[PDB]
């Protein structure tokens, strides 16, 4: 017995919940994991997020460590789990609202967020290689940050794989499926062509610019930062509708605002022009996430 099994997995504390299903610390052979239980009823969210767990050369320090797919079955009811690795600080969002960053803190978690997607994101052809995956649902509370103080992204059930033989997308996808504050333009709209698997990526690239507006936000330089809020904290309610956000993204066309500080120093020039070229309504000029990643690799080796 190797191999890691539900069986022997204790759990030990509830940390929190995604859209379907709960979140534990587990132990495993004296070992701390993060065990994602599901109901018997959500089988179909399970299995998805297995299997783009599963991906072949999926593996990145900035992508969360799968573990095992597993059933447990108490006697009365079966569980359906997925086993992770756990990261003690739990989420991007957690972490940011707790803490203030320094300017080395702030690039950390900016380029690991940009590595994690630039590797998801990348298509290596061939049948030993691996599919592009786009997330479709990336915000702050899909991003751990791990003890070193860099991230990796969890919360994989909303994923889409492209095949390039067949230049098609696995799934057949519904419209407008994630977080309504992070939804790109040609989402909240609908006007994203669904057959396209770039407008997948471009999205992604659309909602980690509101992410990294989030994290510059808490950088703080000389005591100086402002609070933690979340994008569109000044222009739509908690828990915004499609056509809130619409109205303000789309047909208001504003984008979170970008501080006089940001422009006093280097890296938060940096960054507030990555954002700024995140947030185009148009998905085709936004940049890659391979771009941010070779951007913010030049600014962490220069500092
Ligand atoms: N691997 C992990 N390791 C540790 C923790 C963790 C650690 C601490 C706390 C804070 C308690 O006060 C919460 C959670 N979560 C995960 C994880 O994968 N979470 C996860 C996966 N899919 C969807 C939503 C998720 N959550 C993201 C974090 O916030 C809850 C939702």
């Amino acid at each position: 017995g190797h191999m890691t099994i539900a069986r022997d997995i204790v759990l030990q504390e509830s940390v929190g919940k995604g859209r379907f299903g709960e979140v534990w610390r587990g132990k495993w052979r004296g070992e701390e994991v993060a065990v994602k239980i599901f109901s018997s009823r959500e089988e179909r969210s399970w299995f998805r997020e297995a299997e783009i767990f599963q991906t072949v050369m999926l593996r990145h320090e900035n992508i969360l460590g799968f573990i095992a797919a597993d059933n447990k079955d108490n006697g009365t009811w079966t569980q359906l789990w997925l086993v992770t690795d756990f990261h003690e600080h739990g989420n991007l969002f957690d972490y940011l609202n707790r803490y203030t960053v320094t300017v080395e803190g702030m690039i950390k978690l900016a380029l690991s967020t940009a590595s994690g997607l630039a590797h998801l994101h990348m298509e290596i052809v061939g049948t030993q290689g691996k599919p592009a995956i786009a997330h479709r649902d990336l915000k702050s509370k899909n991003i751990l940050v791990k003890k070193n103080g860099t991230c990796c992204i969890c919360d994989f059930g909303l994923a889409v794989r492209h095949d390039s033989a067949t230049d098609t997308i696995d799934i057949a996808p519904n419209h407008r499926v994630g977080t309504k504050r992070y939804m790109a333009p040609e989402v909240l709209d609908d006007s994203i062509n669904m057959k396209h698997f770039e407008s997948f990526k471009r999205a992604d690239i659309y909602a980690m610019g509101l992410v990294f507006w989030e994290i510059a936000r808490r950088c703080s330089i000389g005591g100086i930062h402002e609070d933690y809020q979340l994008p569109y904290y000044d222009l739509v309610p908690s828990d915004p509708s499609v056509e809130e956000m619409r109205k303000v993204v789309c047909e208001q066309k504003l984008r979170p605002n970008i501080p006089n500080r940001w422009q006093s120093c280097e890296a938060l020039r940096v960054m507030a022009k990555i954002m700024r070229e995140c947030w185009y309504a148009n998905g085709a000029a936004r940049l890659t996430a391979l771009r941010i990643k070779k951007t913010l690799s030049q600014l962490s080796q220069q500092e």
